[PDB]
């Protein structure tokens, strides 16, 4: 059986604190009327919710009302917990209110509005300065969660809000965020298909905070190699062939028997034998003005197949990538 893993910091957060604080399915809601906003215009669609400007009656504010799409009960108690317990952390969405259609009795989450920047036109645009300054704001988020307890579980662009404007980002969708217990076995059917760790693509289920230093990775080298995404995997399986084809296959298989992880039979094939490249492959004429060998660096210790040897989002915020905004922050 697959040998156990802890979270190497923050790993015992949960256990000292009032029950009440993670055990969410016994959290009692709440619920608001939802006629206290009236919806303006749809932002998009979701596999989980339906997201719509709204406009606060009361007041004249801009809002945004997510329409929950129909999930066990206490997945949603889960995200509105990890929400009020999550709330005025740095650069965490603000969950304004907790409702219900008095109509439909269907539940919606009403947060905080970002004048955001989407990311397909956004992330063309970025300076290196600019690339350093939000993985920084991502990073304030990553290791605050993580210091409460949490894992995020999609990092991703889209649940990054960007207001360039402002200077302003804020992580959302916390719809599949976790508590972390350890030795808990978790679902590995979590994220999206080009920012999964590989700790799910071949089903390691004790996993920790490390599997959002994974996704933060995947957008890093997508940023700073104008590919997006950076791994563009055909499935799942498929998936872990694109990671090994750059971090290779020796390394691949030592953390399979570092972990005596079991293998589907489906990769015993596939995956092949592959060397370990140097990142200096992928950088080009028209996106070397975004790598530097800090970067390089950086982005070497977050892609590890080993979720142990990642850095921790704190280990991350004293890297040398980040000196200068760290400095123009004071
Ligand atoms: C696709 N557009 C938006 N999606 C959101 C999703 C969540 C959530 O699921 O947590 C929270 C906030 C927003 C949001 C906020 N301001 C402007 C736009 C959006």
């Amino acid at each position: 059986g697959p040998v156990p893993s802890r979270a190497r910091v923050y790993t015992d957060v949960n256990t000292h604190r009032p029950r009440e604080y993670w055990d969410y399915e016994s959290h009692v809601v709440e619920w608001g009327n939802q006629d206290d906003y009236q919806l303006v215009r749809k932002l998009g669609r979701g596999k989980y919710s339906e997201v719509f400007e709204a406009i606060n009656i009361t007041n004249n504010e801009k809002v945004v009302v997510k329409i929950l799409k129909p999930v066990k009960k206490k997945k949603i108690k889960r995200e509105i917990k990890i929400l009020e317990n999550l709330r005025g952390g740095p650069n965490i969405i603000t969950l304004a209110d907790i409702v219900k259609d008095p109509v439909s009795r269907t539940p919606a989450l009403v947060f905080e509005h970002v004048n955001n920047t989407d990311f397909k036109q956004l992330y063309q645009t970025l300076t290196d300065y600019d690339i350093r300054f939000y993985m920084y704001e991502i990073l304030k988020a990553l290791d605050y969660c993580h210091s409460m307890g949490i894992m995020h579980r999609d990092v991703k662009p889209h649940n990054v809000m960007i207001d360039h404007e402002h200077r302003k980002l804020r992580l959302i969708d916390w719809g599949l965020a976790e508590f972390y217990h350890p030795g808990q076995e978790y679902n590995v059917r979590v994220a999206s298909r080009y920012f999964k760790g590989p700790e799910l693509l071949v089903d390691y289920q004790m996993y920790d905070y490390s599997l959002d230093m994974w996704s933060l990775g995947c957008m890093l080298a997508s940023m700073i190699f104008r590919k997006e995404p950076f791994f563009h995997g055909h499935d799942n399986y498929d998936q872990l062939v694109r990671i090994a084809k750059v971090l290779g296959t020796e390394d691949l298989y030592d953390y399979i028997d570092k972990y005596n992880i079991e293998l589907d039979p489906r990769f015993n094939d596939i995956l092949g034998r592959h060397s370990r490249k140097r990142w200096e492959r992928f950088v080009h004429s028209e996106n070397q003005h975004l790598v530097s060998p800090e970067a390089l660096d950086f982005l070497d210790k977050l892609l590890r197949y080993d979720h142990q040897s990642r850095l921790t989002a704190r280990e991350a915020m004293e890297h040398p990538y980040f000196y200068t905004v760290v400095k123009d922050q004071a």
